[PDB]
């Protein structure tokens, strides 16, 4: 980093530790439990846009993502370009009953080239998963021996640090794959809040908030990123967001 | 009041006591735990129409309503009115991601003017709750800050009361603004039913079941609520429906 | 059965007693806690046509299916079919609404009538459980009397065997009807899961992950019922796809 001379006032310069405190609040209020965390999912479509996920929840994030959920311009498990009634056109059911089907072209281009996955607060690092699963939520082509997660569920250091408060990931997809995301809340130290009398709280107030948003251009994408405050990798595998709050910013450049 | 002299049969006017006993079932069932609840969001348009997001629950509730499941003639989070591959007519876009969108008008005459929240049944009534979120659910612009509930949610008596068994309150939103609800039945006087051996039950038994109807005019709205046996407040802030039973009904008019 | 004469080599046939013990984990690894489980609502219509709602989780299951997602050629609870904005049309206001609505015919023709459910993995068959309610989700006309589940819910034996993995059960369905479906892990021996320090992962790991599939006959729905390994009932009344696993098929025929 470069960094030179600075001067400051005394004892009576009140207003910059002030200000060192609120930088410090906006980096450790998220560890106050039952304070917002943010996980996002950002589609990378052939076209060029992107769409995504974006779920703030206090406790817990249970997310799937299936198929028509993941294409360009859907903003839920409806697409209307294909009307389920007619004989032709149905690549949905191609992918997901194989052989049944009759969609116009092998790949949808609609449907995303991966993901970047954005965990963001409190988070249980050791505990926060993705998976690329089949078309069924599957990880394993029998069902009769897949389990929550698949024995290479992608997690750990696979989550690139991009901050005290934020990893993220990219996550390649094929035509055939759907998504699963978990975040919980960091243990409260020695106690569990998911345990006995705390239970209640971290369940009811437990309001998963989803919106679903679509960017013509990466630019876009990257200023919802900074205007949002959580980590995201550009085109380019740069870091170009954070939640960490610095109290002059990039001030070391 | 208004009362008068009333004539009834000596001991053999079981019928009578047992229409009574059938009152009070009526009043008091609701409080067996695992009893259904009913909260309804009545969203009023500035059309004079009115959609209702009617959820039955036997535990808890935790609702999350978004600006597209918000808006007149949607029954989901989705808009029929505004493709998303268009560059003209993004209206929703322009508000959850500032100028990046494209709206007609600068505030989409589908958007509510406000919400009646009816909350009916064995509530918790200290720690139901509203609030009128920003577009992403959040109650601080900076989620870093937010909490589960913001400093200034809408409980207690803000929720006027309707009779032993409800409450409803009218909130007011603006055009970027989303909802948010929670209600959980009642303590268990000391036993908490999500503690323990008791919360397999809690957490399992509660299909929240949601239903998406509309009114063409408050006539109708008022009907709805009477059928139901919830509270409703009508556009003259008179509570016009209510869940308590009467033996005779309003007959003290 | 039919079985007759076979022969295997003595101690050395290592390939058969370890196609045996695979054939024992395909049939017991469902029942390792936090596998996963798979129920499947299969809607049948009139035109012959049919609709899966296929639902994969680890832990429990709360499914409630309102009116429209039942209809055929939904996906979610929206029908393209009818403009809600139009005073003409609305049938699924009619019903909900008792003489509010405005339906071009009594029954619209893409109301099932019935579902098949099929319930597979290491259930707990003593609480596996299906309503046909009212389109409120209530199995009471009153909600004020109703409960998690009516007096008459549809369980045990009504539940046919399939096989140690499974059961299925043929609902028969009326226009005013929807679909209550609930399904959670068996008790872990003396140990419950959804107790104490075992809640956090039971509770957070359960990603239920749904998907609706259309069938434009029942051949296509009995090929998806073997190829998934779960339970099915077709038209005759015949179980002809289980989730049991046999060494050498259906091979005493």
């Amino acid at each position: 980093s470069t960094s030179t001379y600075a001067l400051r006032a005394g004892k009576r310069d009140v207003r910059r530790e002030q200000q060192e405190i609120i930088t410090r609040q906006i980096n450790t209020a998220p560890y106050v439990q039952d304070a917002m965390m943010r996980v996002v999912v950002f589609a990378q479509y052939p076209s060029g846009r992107y769409k995504a996920f974006d779920y703030v929840f206090p406790d817990y994030l249970k997310v799937f993502l299936n198929w028509r959920e993941l294409l360009e311009d859907t903003t839920t498990d409806y697409d209307p370009r294909t009307n389920t009634h007619r004989l032709m056109g149905q690549g949905y059911r191609q992918l997901i009953h194989p052989n049944h089907g009759s969609g116009e072209e092998p790949y949808d281009t609609r449907y995303p080239m991966g993901v970047i996955v954005s965990f963001n607060g409190n988070i249980d690092w050791t505990r926060a998963r993705v998976e690329a699963t089949n078309m069924h939520g599957l990880n394993n082509t029998d069902w009769r021996e897949a389990r929550a997660w698949g024995p290479h569920v992608i997690c750990g250091n696979q989550l690139r640090k991009a901050g005290h408060l934020s990893r993220a990931v990219y996550v390649p997809l094929d035509e055939h794959n759907t998504v699963k995301v978990l975040a919980t809340a960091r243990q409260d130290g020695a106690l569990n809040r998911f345990n006995g009398p705390q239970l209640a709280q971290t369940l009811t107030n437990n309001i998963v908030c989803p919106n679903v948003i679509e960017f013509n251009t990466e630019s876009d994408v990257i200023d919802y990123a900074k205007m949002a405050h959580i980590a995201y990798i550009d085109q380019a595998g740069l870091i170009v967001a954070s939640s960490d709050a610095y109290i002059s910013g990039d001030s070391q450049a």
